[PDB]
């Protein structure tokens, strides 16, 4: 569908058996979620946005469902002030910017 | 046009007669640019990012071209790792998310 930008583009995703609200963010390279548990291996990483850097755990090959679309990708978990869905997953659902 | 997200959505903008590279970011409420000079008076603003909060200079009613599309709005100037075009201006150029 078409999502306007008059308001923040928030969507509900299903991950790790949990439902969470996240922001569709074309500016984010990868998806970043607040503290949560995920199975499998992970590696520490630092990501820097406005305000500085934060440390997160990188999990790969994580199943995620967005807008009824079942996709798989990388999820960064850490002290982010807000849940964000990044390009690494947006591409999988065929999301594009148009104007 | 239609922009896919396999790569960062970087585009050329024009402000103050100068061309600059900027990222179309649907996760940003506002537009923040790297240090530069703008006319008129500015107001203070505190914005929050993934790493914390930063102080920026707010300039209003500033002309700016994005991918050739004309806009006139609020621009924030502060310590950002990259120029980011936020929803305040994406709405002016008629940009939307589609999938
Ligand atoms: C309402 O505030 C905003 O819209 N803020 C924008 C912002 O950061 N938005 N992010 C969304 C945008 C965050 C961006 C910004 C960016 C873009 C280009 C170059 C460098 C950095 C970011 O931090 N990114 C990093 C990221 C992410 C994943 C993986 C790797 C990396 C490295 C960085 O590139 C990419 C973007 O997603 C979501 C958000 C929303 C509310 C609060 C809040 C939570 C509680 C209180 C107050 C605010 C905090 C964060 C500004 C750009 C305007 C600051």
């Amino acid at each position: 569908p078409q999502i306007t930008l008059w308001q923040r583009p928030l969507v509900t995703i299903k991950i790790g058996g949990q439902l969470k609200e996240a922001l569709l963010d074309t500016g984010a390279d990868d998806t970043v979620l607040e503290e949560m548990s995920l199975p499998g291996r992970w590696k520490p990483k630092m990501i820097g946005g406005i305000g500085g850097f934060i440390k997160v755990r990188q999990y790969d090959q994580i199943p995620i469902e967005i807008c009824g679309h079942k996709a798989i990708g990388t999820v960064l978990v850490g002290p982010t002030p807000t849940n964000v869905i990044g390009r690494n997953l947006l591409t999988q659902i065929g999301c594009t910017l148009n104007f």
